[PDB]
């Protein structure tokens, strides 16, 4: 049970700068040693965005420690030190830079367009599962990847939720965690449906997994960032794009594990997902259509899909090279 | 416009050197000196405000209300930081719990218990008795709005240090309630506006406090429900929610007596429960952790500072009431 705590998973990186983030999270840690820790793990990241293949899974492998562990004691130091390393990322990142607002008209257009190029049903990997072509092996390693996405997701919504500070929007993302984490019965929360499922195919299900899936660990990474961003358009967009447009994905699925033998009950997880609004009919829409007059919520909102398409498809990738190999 | 308890303006308006050393490090681009020189200097402010000085108290107790209770988000994480560095004192002042060993689950729950029966303010037997004013209850509802209105945030704060899933799912079907349910017209802040209304006031949603008590009632509950040691947080959220059913239900029937109706008073009904604490899944929170020593002690410190901090803030209420 401290198996993701932060200190056991930097002992087990010999690189100098887990030494470093070590002392900054010790309890009598200092400004100094908090600082030397960002400016370490700054020039960490810079080197590795830059092409330094060590540097890059270095400091990939920090980020994740420092945004996903679980010892509340150095949650704030930790979240601190992150935000150095966020810093560093969104200069490399391509930016929207739009200079004018788009119309509202022209925002859901380009919106549109994008989604159609990118959607994770389009994916060798999903329509693969969707096929029913998958063996019983194929799926595992699917479903051990999918527990990564799902485990922990009710927690990046939470950390949007913290960041509205209207009211009504904060009674929006309250509906969402609500149903996410199973309504009045404990057992029903989508971490644990999934759980079920996983045992079902004799997989186990556990509460503190660490990826060593490079892959994964960026989109967790960048998921985590999104979520937790000031400009809540960073976040918006994530939770626009995996929440409100994808029943479609999980109808597809649900029918396929019928088919290769599941009962309704252990596929239980996708069946709670199938829905029947489009994503501008959905009450959670009206946070963006707030903000759609504000260019610099276009800008994040953008940039976020976009950077958010790019990890998902490195990371399937991976997961169908993983399902082929 | 409703942007004005943002932290900058708030700060620009405060005569005082900290206040300037303070929006500078709340910057975007702030540098790590000018982060730690206000730390440093809200530190030493609020250790000077303990020891009796009144000014540096009412300085310090200012500027952790700007820094912990603020709405703009984008200095929200340096803010927080601040706070911190206040909170590291002020938790040193405080008379802690000092078990050895943890108490059994039983004896513990008796243990708190004999902190809450150590109720029968004055106020309190005034107003359940029905003599109170609609100018005294609209004293004594003026401040139910400041500790209603943005309660649910403390309790986010506090879903977001609960790991265990289960825990999460508990305080995420607490927020569901707290925010209307399928319904945000019925969130329990827009209820109590609805009640205020009825009353004769205005809900303000960027309401300031200019009582001390009651800002440092509201700093101290914010504290509370952010500490990284989550005793400090279920203490609190064990008495603002899961026992106020008989306070509640007190002030339900004077506002009856008062001549509100039933839908008006509709605040206080659906917080009147239908069981005691322990039978109430919340408490699951509490149970799961009680083989823990340090969280026995942190459980029992923030209970009494709690206590401390709200007897103070229901005294000059009461003060309030008697002069009109
Ligand atoms: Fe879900
Ligand atoms: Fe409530
Ligand atoms: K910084
Ligand atoms: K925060
Ligand atoms: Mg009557």
């Amino acid at each position: 049970n401290t198996r993701n705590f932060s200190l056991p998973q930097l002992q087990n990186l010999p690189i100098e700068e887990a030494r470093i983030v070590a002392d900054a999270l010790a309890v009598h840690a200092t400004s100094r040693q908090i600082d030397s820790a960002a400016s370490k793990l700054a020039a960490l990241a810079e080197a590795g965005l830059k092409g330094d293949r060590q540097a890059y899974a270095a400091y990939q492998q920090l980020l994740y420690v420092l945004s996903l562990s679980d010892d509340v004691a150095t949650a704030q130091t930790r979240r601190w030190l992150a935000r150095a390393i966020y810093r560093v990322e969104e200069r490399f990142m391509p930016a929207a830079d739009l200079s004018r607002a788009l119309s509202e008209e022209d925002f859901q257009k380009r919106l549109e367009q994008e989604i159609a190029a990118q959607s994770r049903e389009r994916h060798p990997m999903s329509q693969y599962v969707f096929s029913g072509s998958a063996s019983r092996a194929q799926l595992q390693v699917f479903l051990r990847h999918q527990w990564f996405r799902t485990f922990r997701l009710y927690r990046d919504a939470a950390d949007l939720l913290v960041n509205l500070t209207d009211v009504d929007e904060a009674a929006a993302l309250a509906r969402y965690l609500y149903g996410e984490l199973g309504e009045e019965d404990e057992k029903g929360s989508h971490p644990r449906l999934l759980a079920k499922l996983l045992e079902a195919i004799g997989l186990e299900a556990d509460f503190q997994a660490v990826s060593t899936m490079p892959e994964e660990i960026a989109y967790l990474n960048n998921r985590a960032r999104a979520f937790r961003h000031a400009e809540v358009g960073w976040g918006l967009a994530v939770f626009y794009i995996t929440e409100l447009v994808v029943p479609g994905n999980h109808e597809k699925l649900y029918r396929a594990l019928l088919q290769a033998g599941l009962s309704e009950d252990q596929a239980e997880y996708y069946k709670v997902h199938i829905s029947l609004v489009p994503p501008r009919a959905k009450r959670e829409w009206q946070l963006i259509a707030r903000r759609i007059p504000d260019v610099q919520f276009q800008n994040a909102f953008l940039t976020s899909l976009s950077q958010h398409f790019r990890v998902e498809r490195a990371y399937y990738d991976a997961i169908w090279e993983e399902m082929q190999s």
